[PDB]
DNA sequence: CCGACGTCGCATCAGC
DNA sequence: GCTGATGCGA
DNA sequence: GTCGG
């Protein structure tokens, strides 16, 4: 379905979503508008009325009403008003800085700090994460062409193997499903020495090596199992330098790795279908394990998993390529 | 009518 | 100083 | 805000 079909409506709903999350701090209303915006974007007909839209799951009385107003007038009074509101639109905007959520954005705007300019003038009020978000504001809102992702992967797989050739690393996200572009890079790392039942050094050494070859440029957060940071392809010769990119790296015990890989490969929709399909066969799959219910409903021990396919086998489902995992 | 609605690792705050 | 809560991102 | 026990 094309944008032209219901884009005005889904744009409206997504904007309303953002104000709920960032200004009203009503996360569930945020998810409500987003789900409605999704089911509408997938709807293969130009919507003619709110009543028509209400047939869709996630679309209730109040959104039907708003769709009516939008159809008859080409706008929404409430949205027009909040757009023009100096406080609210500023709060909503500041949250586009990574590390600035609804609560921090609220406080800044309370003390008069409203713009990137104002943030720039008030560095000492920013935490480390927020400074990095501000520094790379523009870069972080850019997408990553698959070709750059491949080049990023080259470096990541290369430097990981160089640290220890027994590491296993997998770049997941939409990239692994074959997307033409990506929002960031999500890397899953395991090692034969790290299981559930078993150093608190394995992640640090990989981060270190990627910083040594100047791939990783900044650190948002870093513990023993999760790294969140910034990276950058080297500039080719004398050419225009690449944007800085968001990269996450997480260390998962070997026995939970492929549950990890499956889960962080997605898509979101596929994971739920699969996870329902799922319960029906009598098994329980979170991001870590698969476990059998359980005649009353008592989940038993985590089953052995040694590939993605192993999981599919358990629930009598035929292995499916990442490319065929949009749902 | 009224509660559910991803969850969890890390950084930092709030309180002791 | 430590422990638990809160904010944040994904 | 929407769904449903
Ligand atoms: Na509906
Ligand atoms: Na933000």
């Amino acid at each position: 379905p094309q944008e032209t079909l219901n884009g005005g409506i889904t744009d409206m709903l997504t904007e309303l979503a953002n104000f709920e999350k960032n200004v009203s701090q009503a996360i569930h209303k945020y998810n409500a508008y987003r789900k409605a915006a999704s089911v509408i974007a997938k709807y293969p007909h130009k919507i003619k009325s709110g009543a028509e839209a209400k047939k869709l799951p996630g679309v209730g009385t109040k959104i039907a009403e708003k769709i009516d107003e939008f159809l008859a007038t080409g706008k929404l009074r409430k949205l027009e008003k909040i757009r023009q509101d100096d406080t609210s639109s500023s709060i909503n905007f500041l949250t586009r800085v990574s590390g600035i959520g609804p609560s921090a954005a609220r406080k800044f705007v309370d003390e008069g700090i409203k713009t990137l300019e104002d943030l720039r003038k008030n560095e000492d009020k920013l935490n480390h994460h927020q400074r990095i978000g501000l520094k790379y504001f523009g870069d972080f809102e850019k997408r990553i062409p698959r070709e750059e992702m491949l080049q990023m992967q080259d470096i990541v797989l290369n430097e990981v193997k160089k640290v220890d050739s027994e590491y296993i690393a997998t770049v997941c996200g939409s990239f692994r499903r074959g997307a033409e572009s990506s929002g960031d890079m999500d890397v899953l790392l395991t090692h034969p020495s790290f299981t559930s039942e078993s150093q608190p050094k394995l992640l640090h050494q990989v981060v270190e090596q990627l910083q040594k070859v100047h791939f990783i440029t900044d650190t948002l957060s870093k513990g023993e199992t999760k790294f969140m940071g910034v990276c950058q392809l080297p500039s080719k010769n004398d050419e225009k330098e690449y944007p800085h990119r968001r990269i996450d790296i997480r260390l998962i015990p070997k026995d939970q790795y492929y549950c990890g890989v499956l889960y962080f490969t997605g898509s979101d929709i596929f994971n739920k279908n699969m996870r329902a399909h799922a319960l029906e066969k009598g098994f329980t799959i979170n991001e870590y394990t698969i476990r059998p219910l359980g005649v009353t409903g008592v989940a038993g021990e985590p089953l052995p998993v040694d590939s993605e396919k192993d999981i599919f086998d358990y629930i009598q489902w035929k292995y499916r390529e990442p490319k065929d995992r949009s749902e």
